[PDB]
């Protein structure tokens, strides 16, 4: 009765496609980004993949540049890494390209050894996490990944048929992403019959249970 | 992790009496009585992803018609039976149902299908339909808490998640046995463990990040 994918369908196709202002590949995404610079996890911490007195021996060399040395083989690289902040050793953009990217406290290698050399900020770009980049201009790719959400960045990640990051209606045609802004979405919308929101967020979900601070 | 939720979760389930439950449900018993394709609400959809379209519609105007064009599919051939018999006007017993994989590729039971021809054998053939299909349970049962659930529980009770919310009962799972408790006693060791709790948001259709509804 309610007909909601018929009327999903006649949504999509109420676009302009040819003359939005802004699209973008996604292959060229891909290419250019690759998925764990985009997921905020990769901002955090990264305690589930490492054993505990490892990282303690890492960081304690990392803060002071003497110590016991970290024998786990899935220290290796970010060790390699400690050793050449300490010892003032350069490591090339090649090193970057071909590491996990991920340092073991979050966030990357790049990112870390360019606030010690800023210098090679600009080189070593392409192996920071977009939270690192600077603040980039509005209009730009940078900029809207930059401020979109986990749900949004998951959903690019996934080449989601749609979805709204900020006020911008995301839409996949083929392998392209159009944007439509706010109002154009709302109108459309009311043309197909639909209403929508964002999904709502669950901090921690149980089966259908989302939990939070009481405070 | 400055809020620690995971440490209170845990808290919070240690805080309940496991013989003091409302009632509790053991999972093999569960898996017994509801095969698992009649609990699911996709299977009372049409099963596009499942069968070739080409198929499915030589099916349906063989279904209008008994005559013509037979899909070829080997996917399709009980369909293709059971299709033949409503046709024929040939009987079914409880045990081809047993023994088939439940579910029209329209959406709904072979069994609630059979029945809508020949309705003098609905009751008969109740353990072979959909919970959705069958006759709302009395309060109390197992069927009318399963009929009553919503989506996302169901789906829920399937995974074999720790907990979820049916209505305003908590289902806690321990080991192999769910154990139902009461808004009341949700709600005060919630308050304990310094937690609040939401039923996940209603999202009919998800692409993406987008829940879609009708404008009514």
């Amino acid at each position: 009765a309610d007909s909601l994918p018929e009327r999903i369908d006649l949504f999509v196709s109420l676009f302009d496609y040819n003359s939005a202002t802004t699209s973008y590949d996604i292959r060229s995404i891909q290419t250019d980004f690759p998925t764990r610079l985009l997921t905020p996890d990769s901002m955090l911490p990264q305690t589930s993949e490492y054993p505990l007195k490892d990282i303690q021996l890492l960081y304690k060399l990392a803060q002071s540049c003497t110590g016991k040395l970290p024998l786990s083989p899935l220290i290796t690289e970010p060790l390699v890494f400690t050793r050449s902040l300490c010892k003032g050793s350069s490591l090339s953009p090649r090193w970057f390209a071909r590491s996990g990217l991920i340092h073991p406290g979050g966030g990357t290698y790049a990112f870390r050894y360019a606030e010690k050399y800023p210098a090679q900020f600009a080189n070593l770009l392409p192996y920071m996490h977009i939270q690192e980049r600077p603040n980039a201009a509005e209009g730009t790719l940078l900029y809207h990944l930059q401020n979109m959400g986990e749900d949004a960045i998951n959903a690019l990640v996934s080449g989601a048929s749609m979805f709204g990051s900020g006020s911008d209606l995301w839409l996949r045609k083929g392998d392209i992403y159009y944007l439509f802004n706010e109002e154009t979405w709302l109108t459309n919308a009311n043309k197909a019959g639909l209403s929508y929101s964002l999904l709502s967020a669950c901090f921690i979900q149980r089966g259908n249970i989302c939990w939070d601070v009481e405070d």
